[PDB]
């Protein structure tokens, strides 16, 4: 009963993160930020990161959220787009509103670490 397990665990996270990128990469608000990103690497990192954040195993070895988005000067509308695409991804995969809201509430604390950096 971590949020990770409530979402369905490792197989669920492995399905969720590439679907979240399919949506982010179609979203006019954000898709261009990933123009030059190795998407295989990014999907691995973000899988490790959300797995750690939502109380699964902690194997995340990448940058902190300020370092990861340094120099992007990201704006509030970009963060809303990301959270909205993650919520729609979890909804499409059959997660209840309550469990999505629990997830979003944890992720929301990162917003001040990545905006405007
Ligand atoms: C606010 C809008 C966001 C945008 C536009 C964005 C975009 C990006 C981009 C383009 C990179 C790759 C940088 C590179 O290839 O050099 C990246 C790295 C990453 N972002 Fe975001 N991101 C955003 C929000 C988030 C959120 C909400 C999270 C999770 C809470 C997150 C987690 C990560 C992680 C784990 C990395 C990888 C760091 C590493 O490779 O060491 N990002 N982000």
């Amino acid at each position: 009963q971590t949020i990770y397990e409530k979402l369905g665990g490792e197989n669920a996270m492995k399905a969720a993160v590439p679907l979240f990128y399919k949506k982010v990469l179609a979203d006019e608000r954000v898709k261009h930020f990933f123009k030059n990103t190795d998407m295989d690497h990014q999907t691995k990192q973000q899988t490790d990161f959300l797995t750690m954040l939502l109380g699964g195993p902690n194997h995340y070895k990448g940058k902190n959220m300020t370092e990861a988005h340094k120099g992007m000067n990201l704006q509030n509308l970009h963060f809303d787009a990301i959270i909205e695409n993650l919520a729609a991804t979890l909804k499409e995969l059959g997660v209840t509103d309550a469990v999505i809201n629990e997830a979003a509430k944890v992720i929301e604390h990162t917003r001040k670490d990545m905006l405007g950096k």
